[PDB]
């Protein structure tokens, strides 16, 4: 056997494995019927393999990163993101970038590492069109404590794919 380089895995995405300068790693989701309250997700890496590129930023992170209450924060090994608005995003209409970031090969010769989304959170409901505020009963968790619903999942996840360059 012979496969070394970057894994890419996820609870909510399935894995993808790329022989490595640079590798982009994008998680892309779409639901049915009900739009995304409320999402938390730590992209977990080897801070001592792979380093964020200048293109790792807020703005590229996420589909939606002005929209509602966004929290980006990129730590030593781990970049920390969450959103929330009553209003929703849209992951309906169209399949969104639900995480994005790009990683630097600090030494070319070290390539055999983990990238891993861990989404310990993602809700999604629908906005009564009176106020355009979610309804509190129509709230399911796709995603909790890191433990994806698989009755909720099936139901309303309609794209759940993991993009990687190359």
């Amino acid at each position: 056997l012979y496969f070394q380089g970057v894994t890419a895995t996820s609870n909510l995405f399935p894995e993808k494995q790329v022989t490595l300068k640079t590798v982009k790693v994008t998680y892309m989701f779409q639901s049915k019927d009900k739009d995304m309250l409320d999402f938390q997700w730590d992209m977990n890496y080897d801070a001592n393999v792979l380093k964020p590129t200048a293109n790792t930023t807020r703005a590229k992170s996420f589909e939606y990163p002005k929209i509602g209450s966004y929290v980006w924060n990129s730590l030593p090994g781990v970049i920390k993101a969450n959103g929330n608005t009553l209003s929703l995003y849209d992951t309906t209409s169209k399949e969104i970038v639900f995480a994005s970031a790009e990683f630097e090969v600090i030494d070319p010769e070290a390539t055999a590492t983990t990238v891993n989304l861990d989404v310990q959170v993602l809700r999604l409901s629908k906005v009564d069109p009176a106020t355009d505020m979610e309804i509190g009963d129509e709230e399911v968790s796709v995603a909790d404590k890191s433990i994806v619903d698989q009755e909720v999942f099936d139901k309303y996840v309609v794209a759940n794919n993991t993009v990687t360059d190359p």
